[PDB]
This record gives structure tokens, C-alpha cells and sequence, in this order.
């Protein structure tokens, strides 16, 4: 049963890592929208 | 069920994965065009 | 046996965690270049 709660902390860390990567994605589309707007620019 | 949520885990963790590989091919697209435009502005000046 | 698989599990995690740093540690000094370019821009 201790092994439940490393599959709590997993689920927990992972979720953290999810919401960086969303954050991560759309500073990253942004920066594509704004250099693709240089280049044309 | 602790196996189910282990299965769940490792979905997760793929998809993650999958995630990471696109995000890692288009910031070195993004380093590109950076690149580029800032030694025309360099070339410019 | 479902051990090795949690453990297995926490092994990946870390090292995604230190791929996803490089991406950021990147993406922070591109979009510092990003803005500097804009702002030689708008002064010009
Ligand atoms: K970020």
C-alpha cells in the first residue's frame, strides 16, 4: 500500500508538468505568430 | 484499482511524450527564423 | 511487478522534466531576442 501514494506524488508532479507544457505551447505559438509577422515584416 | 491507474499513468506520460517531441521540433524552427531575421536587421543596420 | 512499473514511471517523468527545461531555458532567451527585434522595429 505504500506503493499508492508514489502513484499519488506521480499523478500529482505529472499534472504540474502538464499545465508547463500548456503554458510552454501557447508563449511558443505566440512566438511563431510574432516571428512569422518579421518575416513577412 | 492500482494497475488501472498505472495504465493511466503511462497514457499520460506518452501523450507527454508525444508533446515534447513537437514542441522541441518547433522551437528549433522558431530558433531558425529568429536567427534569420535578426541578421537581416543586423545586415539592414 | 507493478513496482517496476512505478519505478519505471518515475524515471521517465524526471527525464521529460529535464527536456521540458532546455525548451523553456530556450524559449526565455528567444522571446528576449523576440521583443529586442520588435522594439528595433518600432523605433525605426
Ligand atoms: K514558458
Amino acid at each position: 500500500m505504500e506503493v499508492d501514494d508514489r502513484v499519488s506524488a506521480l499523478e500529482q508532479r505529472l499534472q504540474l508538468q502538464e499545465d508547463e507544457l500548456a503554458v510552454l505551447k501557447a508563449a511558443l505559438a505566440d512566438a511563431l505568430r510574432r516571428l512569422r509577422a518579421c518575416e513577412e515584416q
